[PDB]
């Protein structure tokens, strides 16, 4: 019994346990998805790559204690996570234009949105964090050369403040 546990909580990224991420996961994406499509982003659609990834986004908000051992297993790993979903969904040489970033975020977050923040998302609060990745998933499907291409790390960066 040690080895179908194995099977089920082991997948692509490391220590991460597949069991606990999926029963984490509100139901308004555990109901869309099986443990299976989490270990392989390239069968899901796009839009089910998304739903994903907003769960990510909403966990991480809300994550446990960092001593936890749901926070070790899952939640420690969700900005690897996201980058695969990520880097599915949409190099070590390009950049990451952070003033085309914040021209194309004028429309849903202007009203607050700074070029200090973008540079530096752990100045930004819990909720801003939230607001900005929600706002990127929803975005996502020039540009793709200076922002999408290099997105999949980028967002990994912003959401790991939110973890903490």
């Amino acid at each position: 019994d040690v080895q179908r546990t194995i099977e089920v909580s082991v997948g692509p990224i490391v220590g991460l346990d597949y069991t606990l991420l999926y029963d984490t996961l509100p139901e308004t994406v555990s109901d869309n998805i099986t443990l299976p499509d989490l270990k392989d982003p390239e069968r899901v659609t796009e839009d089910t790559k998304k739903l994903i990834l907003k769960g990510c986004v909403y966990i991480a908000y809300h994550h446990p204690l960092e001593t936890d051992t749901l926070f070790i297993k899952v939640h420690k790993h969700i900005p690897e996570f996201c980058h695969s979903f990520l880097s599915h969904l949409l190099d070590d040489n390009a950049l990451i234009d952070i003033g085309l970033f914040f021209n194309m975020l004028q429309p849903s977050l202007g009203g607050w949105i700074t070029k200090n923040f973008l540079r530096h998302p752990n100045r930004m609060s819990k909720d801003q964090i939230k607001m900005l990745l929600d706002q990127i998933i929803k975005m996502a499907k020039e540009e793709y050369e200076k922002v999408w291409k290099k997105m999949p790390t980028y967002f990994e960066s912003i959401i790991q403040p939110l973890l903490h």
